[PDB]
């Protein structure tokens, strides 16, 4: 366990909380098209309240140019919600660096700290004027912990107390239990167009797991490594060797069986479309022809990563074992999808391709801890040092 506060360990009765969400909510002509991630933070708001607490909820929302407010990007949307989800006037605050009035049992919603000039380069003036409208921060936003901006990380530094939500507080938990020191066997499955683009991440769990699973273009570049042809399937030839170093300092399966499909039917063009109408092959591992696109595992090495992963007691799932958006190579990722979701391992995901599996497949129930963290979720399993948990940290 990590050594940080948590709000729904506070007494907050007549405290001025402020508290950082997620509430970048995507709009269309004033309204809003999507509120999961607004009934996703409703129930910090809840427990504050529910606390006596005088609550102050700040966000920020799209790619605004900091000074330069557009109606588009403003908050305002989401105020209406928050007041007709919580039963009271949520009030939209413009000017409220330099004091807003909040009492016991109500709701304010401050405006897009993307407005603000300093935001992104964590300016102290601008984090100390966050400061000083609360007697507690509240951390509850994940998916920006990993840069440090005035709102993220700057106001935790200069709060008389800070701490984390339950969304970030329950984030944590469950990443600490897959990266500091988990129950092995520790299998991670490890997927992605390129072994560069998640070399970080791939280096990091060779150090953590037990066995290290593959899947896509990343596999092909491990199967280029352990001698194979791939023919003209996705992977890159300059990190073949950096993949073979790899395999050597953790233990990174290889499929005995593929799917793969010939390229005379492949135009890039529009990718998918001459996917799903293309011929698909199972294939013995080694019958891979000059021509041949790999596009999924066959059906025996689908049982072989679901025996490893029935046996393990940890999983951390970053991605599918091929193109599964096509259904005639999408049974290597069901198959995956079904021996996570069974498997008594208390298993963890993350990344928008693994969240889309999860939701094909309906496995979400059996899921451990699913996490919406995206490029914050990486960075951690890559062992860096989040700005904003640092900080936490530092406080607590």
């Amino acid at each position: 366990h990590m050594n940080f506060q948590r709000m729904t360990d506070l007494n907050l009765a007549g405290k001025r909380v402020l508290i950082r969400e997620d509430l970048n909510v995507p709009v269309k002509n004033g309204v809003i098209t999507s509120d999961a991630r607004l009934r996703a933070a409703l129930p910090t708001i809840k427990a504050a309240l529910e606390k006596g607490a005088a609550v102050m909820v700040f966000s920020h929302l799209g790619r605004p140019v900091e000074g330069e407010p557009k109606p588009e990007q403003s908050l305002a949307p989401v105020a209406a919600y928050l007041t007709e989800a919580l039963g009271q006037e949520v009030k939209l605050f413009t000017d409220y660096l330099d004091g807003v009035e909040v009492e016991a049992g109500q709701v304010v919603l401050l405006e897009n700290v993307r407005f603000n000039p300093g935001e992104k380069k964590n300016n102290p003036e601008l984090a100390q004027k966050y400061a000083a409208l609360c007697d507690v921060f509240v951390m509850d936003a994940f998916g920006t912990a990993h840069r440090a901006e005035a709102s993220t990380e700057g106001v935790a530094r200069f709060a008389p107390v800070a701490a984390a939500g339950p969304l970030l507080a329950a984030e944590l938990d469950a990443l600490g239990r897959a990266m500091q020191t988990p129950e092995k066997p520790m299998v991670a499955i490890v997927a992605g167009s390129k072994v560069s683009t998640k070399l970080d991440v791939l280096n990091s769990l060779s150090g953590i797991c037990d066995q290290l699973i593959v899947g896509g273009g990343i596999a092909n570049t491990f199967l280029a490594a352990a001698g194979y042809n791939v023919g003209k399937s996705l992977y890159e030839a300059d990190l073949v060797e950096t993949a073979k170093q790899i395999a050597a300092k953790v233990s990174v399966p290889l499929p005995t069986d593929v799917v793969v499909a010939d390229a005379s039917q492949i135009n890039f063009e529009d990718f998918l479309g001459s996917l799903a109408a293309a011929q698909a092959v199972i294939k013995k591992v080694e019958d891979v022809t000059a021509n041949d696109m790999i596009l999924d595992v066959g059906p025996e090495t689908a049982k072989a990563f679901a025996n490893i992963l029935t046996t393990s007691k940890t999983i951390l799932w970053n991605g599918p074992v091929g193109v599964f958006e096509v259904d005639q190579f999408g049974e290597g990722t069901k198959a995956l999808s079904l021996a996570v979701a069974q498997s008594d391992a208390f298993s963890i995901a993350g990344g928008g391709d693994t969240l889309a599996a999860i939701d094909k497949y309906n496995v979400a129930d059996q899921i451990g801890y699913i996490s919406t963290g995206g490029g914050a979720f990486l960075e951690f399993v890559e062992g860096k040092t989040l700005p904003a948990v640092a900080v936490l940290l530092e406080r607590a």
